[PDB]
């Protein structure tokens, strides 16, 4: 299946991971300079793993995150929003973890909902019951 998100911002986790991860994440992403700007992505969930495409205007082409590298999928712990560089309100947030030349190494992807029928908490639900 594949859902309408955006993407916000990779971080490099080191060896944090799990709950940590994820809410160490948002919190750098939030004092980003410049504040990262988001793009509308086809993020698809497969057998294979997660694969993101673009489905704005060509930011990256693709990225593919075989289904071993996931480690770890959730919300933010401490809720806080994405307030896009544009309007629309606050977005919620939520991102994975994958370890994927660096074994110990991570790296955690934050998205923010986009679709109303897609929310954040299915999006993290369907991922971890088919990859987790």
């Amino acid at each position: 299946a594949a859902c309408n998100v955006l993407f916000i911002n990779s971080v490099e986790m080191e060896s944090l991971t799990g709950p940590q991860a994820i809410s160490k994440a948002v919190a750098e992403t939030l004092v980003a300079d410049p504040t990262p700007t988001a793009t509308i992505v086809h993020f698809k969930v497969s057998a294979q793993g997660i694969t993101l495409t673009d489905n704005q205007r060509k930011l990256f082409f693709r990225r593919h995150y075989p289904l071993n590298t996931v480690t770890f999928c959730d919300l933010d712990p401490q809720e806080r929003k994405w307030t896009k560089t544009d309007g629309s309100g606050p977005a919620k947030l939520f991102g994975f973890v994958a370890r994927k030349g660096s074994t110990t190494d991570n790296v955690c992807h934050l998205f923010a909902e986009l679709d109303p029928d897609q929310p954040a908490a299915a999006i993290v639900n369907f991922v971890s019951r088919v990859m987790l």
